[PDB]
């Protein structure tokens, strides 16, 4: 009497080059911003990470043992072009071909992302994507990869553009560690999206065989008190900063009137200017209907309350329940509802928000075509016991969301797969190695993998499609 998922659903796992790989200075790998940054601003580094560079056969064998039929992986732009452009690093390219081969061998379909929070340092320190020159460097890097890896049937350009501008120019937790720059945020959202529109046009023109799409973070924004118009407006603007702006570029080819009115407002109150060239809209309009699927990364929702004070944002990275604080002048502040389960990192559990996002994209952008939940998971300090982890909380979190998908599917939403963040334990960019999300437990001192209770649960799900 439980829900069921379509027989052709993808039950995958997700990873990220920098988070998983390791080998940060091996086989010609070029530096990335995180190299110096984590060292100066955090208490851990990307070494040894989960040593994916050498472990992948074990990871893939296990992934196969436990019914995982898909896997998001990212190509480390700085491993192919250790400087963003020019010389190619043979060994880098060699590595990916191996990896890709192992995937096909293990029946795990690779969903490849060209960019996942890791612009080659040399280019990043030069304005990253705010600098229009790097847009070029990207398209060339994409064309290289498209041509070089015919083994890949599914491509994605960028992973979470919103969260890049957010952690980079708004929260200041991702390098360069800038804060409150709502002008840079919106610019980066526009520039990066132009970089995407171009690469997709390109993959389509040169008529390659597979599918090309985007991976967007879409945390549902709700007004704290639906009855208060002040709250409604607040969620609306908040949603515009994190979701609408980007979505619109991804489908309308331009920013809607409400979107620009809100952006105008936000920028007026906080200052700032946007450099929007007409050629950018030619690129955007061209690729608007090209995307083959949408990848929705979703972890939690946000409630917004009106707020008239100055802007202050504190990121709770050590996992101290309550240290999070988010308020923006002209926009509003986030207030967790009273009794929703939230965690030590303050991330709110609210499965219903996923359903609402899926019905929103579906209604506002009917041309989405197909939806994959490219990332969903619960990060928390598991306890290593009996060579496993009795991660019942994670099974509950996942199970709850999978049920909401099973519904959004029934209600006419074209959802084709779910990717659990993450396949194995990896360190978090701003929360260290403590915030674990994996189906498999990595013992960072030995690099030994151990299936968690969720790995065993996911298997039955995989081979039954009955959520129980
Ligand atoms: O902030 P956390 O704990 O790392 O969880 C956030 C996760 O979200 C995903 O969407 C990002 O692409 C991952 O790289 C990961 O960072």
């Amino acid at each position: 009497m439980t829900k069921t998922l379509p027989k052709d659903f993808i039950f995958g796992g997700a990873t990220a080059a920098y988070q998983a790989e390791g080998a940060t200075h091996t086989d010609g790998k070029g530096p990335v911003a995180w190299d110096k940054y984590l060292e100066d601003n955090y208490w851990y580094t990307a070494e040894p990470a989960s040593d994916f560079y050498h472990k992948y056969p074990v990871d893939l064998e296990l992934a196969e043992e436990y019914g995982v039929n898909g896997i998001r992986i990212s190509i480390a732009w700085s491993r192919i072009f250790p400087t963003g452009y020019g010389e190619v690093n043979e060994k880098g390219v060699e590595f990916y071909h191996k990896l890709f081969a192992e995937c096909h061998k293990r029946h795990v379909e690779p969903f490849v992302t060209l960019h996942h929070f890791d612009t080659p340092e040399a280019l990043h320190s030069n304005g990253d994507f705010l600098n229009r020159e790097n847009i070029e460097h990207f398209i060339d890097y994409a064309a290289f990869c498209f041509e070089e890896f015919p083994e890949v049937n599914y491509w994605t350009t960028f992973n979470e553009i919103g969260p890049i501008g957010d952690g980079q120019y708004l929260v200041g937790k991702f390098p360069p560690g800038i804060k409150y720059d709502l002008a840079k945020v919106f610019q980066s959202h526009h520039n990066m999206m132009v970089s995407h529109a171009r690469a997709v046009k390109l993959y389509k023109d040169k008529g390659y065989k597979g599918e090309i799409g985007v991976v967007h973070a879409l945390p549902t924004k709700y007004p704290y008190d639906p009855e208060n118009p002040a709250d409604v407006r607040a969620a609306e603007l908040e949603d515009i900063i994190h979701n609408k702006f980007i979505l619109d570029a991804t489908y309308l080819g331009h920013y809607s009137d409400k979107t620009m009115e809100g952006v105008n407002h936000i920028l007026a109150e906080n200052g700032g200017e946007l450099d929007l060239r007409d050629e950018d809209f030619q690129a955007l309009d061209a690729a608007k209907d090209l995307n083959d699927f949408l990848g929705i990364n979703y972890y939690m929702s946000d409630w917004m309350q009106a707020f008239d004070g100055e802007t202050e944002i504190i990121h709770n990275g050590k996992g101290e329940k309550g240290s999070s604080k988010y308020q923006i002048k002209g926009v509003g502040r986030r207030v967790a509802p009273d009794y929703v389960p939230r965690t030590d990192w303050d991330w709110i559990i609210y499965p219903e928000g996923l359903y609402d996002q899926i019905m929103r994209v579906k209604n506002d952008y009917p041309n989405y075509k197909k939806i994959y939940i490219t990332c969903n998971g619960l990060g928390y300090k598991d306890e290593f016991v009996d060579n496993t982890v009795y991660d019942d909380g994670r099974i509950d979190y996942v199970k709850q969301h999978l049920e909401v998908l099973s519904d959004a599917i029934a209600d006419g939403a074209n959802v084709k797969g779910y990717f659990i963040w993450s396949l194995m334990d990896v360190f978090s960019w701003s929360n260290g190695y403590e915030k674990r999300y994996g189906l498999f437990y990595v013992d960072f001192d030995t690099q030994e993998r151990y299936p968690k209770k969720s790995a065993h649960w996911y298997k039955k799900l995989a081979e039954t499609q009955v959520i129980e």
